[PDB]
């Protein structure tokens, strides 16, 4: 088959917002957040549900929800994660910007 | 309200992958017939975008969206796309050894 197709839908599913839905389990987010505009997911337990939902470290978040994150800053971004509580958390994340 | 998840540390797993992911790491690699089998994107430091997961390249596991930060003991780090290509250019179809990270 052609690497030129395969490289390229590569480049689509890595390109594409992806919408990941989990649960910061007893409070727990279970990532840290680096940059602004758009923030990144750094540290990422294996074990946490927006793992377990396909977050991966480097992954930039561009919505929760219907709400744009793409030029909000890091406190920003914490501040909506924060305001869900333990409840059912949509974002949508691209692993290449 | 808090549960014992009995497995292993989560922390020292998820901060094991980033050291992995931000550690730079070398690509021995061959462009044959002078087909490198990825494009670059952006300067200071260059991106690998697309990638032919044929290419030698990607089988030595350079990904989409690395950050190339050295040719052998040139460093690339604050290269133009320009530059970066004159240098991956000028091996020909010889053996290229390039650092790259996966988070800058």
């Amino acid at each position: 088959s052609s690497g030129v197709d395969l490289g390229t839908e590569n480049l689509y599913f890595q390109s594409m917002p992806r919408s990941i839905r989990f649960t910061a389990e007893e409070g727990d987010l279970g990532f840290t957040l680096r940059g602004n505009a758009p923030v990144q997911v750094h540290f990422l337990d294996p074990y946490c549900s927006a793992s377990v939902a396909g977050a991966r470290e480097g992954d930039y978040i561009v919505s929760i929800q219907l709400v744009d994150c793409k030029w909000l800053t890091l406190s920003e971004v914490m501040k909506l994660l924060k305001s869900f509580g333990e409840d059912e958390i949509e974002m949508k994340v691209v692993s290449l910007l």
